[PDB]
């Protein structure tokens, strides 16, 4: 059997974001002019 | 069998966002002018 | 069988947002002028 | 002056949670028995 | 002066939760038995 | 003056959580028995 | 003046969490028994 | 059997983001003009 | 003046977490028994 | 059997990001003009 | 076991106040004009 | 075992206040005009 | 074992205040005009 | 004339005791045996 | 004239005791045996 | 005239004790045996 | 074993404040105009 | 005239004790046997 | 074993403050105009 | 006129004690036997 503990489980203060889950692609073409 | 504990379960203070779940793609074309 | 505990279950203070669930795509074309 | 753009402003699909804002402390004593 | 844009303003689809605002503390003592 | 762009602003698909903001402390004493 | 671009701004797909902001301390005493 | 503990489980203060999970590709063509 | 670009700005797919920001200390006394 | 402990488990203050998990490729063609 | 003696126990004349116990935060914005 | 004696225990005349116990934060913005 | 004696225990006249105990942060922005 | 402001006046959260006022003496002969 | 501001006036969180006021003497003869 | 500001006035978090005021003498003869 | 004696224990007249205990951070931005 | 600012006024976090005020003498004859 | 004697233990007249204990950081930006 | 700023005024974190004020003498005859 399996006993799995992951993420931020039982943490003390989860003040950062947690990871998402993306099943698909990213096409990115930003254009930045300073 | 499986015993799974994940996310921010049993946390102390989940002040950051949690991860979403996206099943699909992202096409992104931002244009930033400072 | 499965025993699953996730999200912010049993948390202490869930002051951040929780993750949504999006089954579909995002087309994004913002234009920012400072 | 200040021009500030933050958070998930102008995003394309904000499917994850956003960050909260906690002004105070977290005392956490979870006990997990698998 | 200040021009501030934050949160999920002008977003495309805010399907995740947004962050709350907690001014106070969290004492948490969950007990999980699988 | 200041022109600031941060967070996940103008992103394409923010499927992970964003960072919270915690002004206070975390005392954490989890006890895990597998 | 200042032109600052940080975080995951203008990213293509921010599927990991973003960093929080903690102004305070962490006292941690986990006890793990496998 | 397996006893697995990962992520930021049982942490003291998870103020950085956690890792997402991307099953798909990234095509990126940013153009930056200072 | 200053033109600063940092973090995972303009990235292609930010699937790892980003760095938080902790202004305070960490006292840690974990006890692990395999 | 296996007893595995990894990531930033039982850490004291995880203020850096954690590693994501990417199953797919990266094609990158940035163009930077200072 | 523990034998604890604290506060003003067994004192001779407790004419000052004793300490309270506040589990939560204080936001204070007094304005004093002499 | 532990034998602990603290506070103003067994004192002779506790005419000053004793220390409280605050588990949470203080945000303070006084404005004094003489 | 431990024999601990602290605070103003067994003192003769505790006319000053005793120390509190704050588990959390202080943000302070006073403005004084003489 | 006199304008006097003292004590914990206008405070934000007075969780410690305040000082008493003792006009008289203290004779103290505690005997502590651990 | 006089404008006096003292004590913990206008403070943000007075979690320590405040000073008393003793007009008289202290004779102290504790005897501690560990 | 006089404008006086002292003590822990306008402080951010007064978690230590404040000073008392003793107008009289202290005769002290402790005897400590470890 | 340990025999510890600290603070102002067994003192003769503790007319100054005692030290507090702060587990968290201080951000301070006073502005003083004489 | 006089504008005086002293003590821990306008401080950020006064976690140490403040000074008392003793107008009188101290006769001290401790006897310590280790 | 250990026999420890510290602080202002067994003192004759502790009219100065005692040291606090701060586990966390201080960010300070005072601005003084005479 | 006089503009005086002293003590730990406007400090960032006053975790040490502050100085008292003793107007009188100290006669001290400790006897230490190790």
């Amino acid at each position: 059997n399996m006993k799995h503990m992951a993420g931020a489980a039982a943490a003390g203060a989860v003040v950062g974001g947690l990871g998402g889950y993306m099943l698909g692609s990213a096409m990115s073409r930003p254009i930045i002019h300073f």
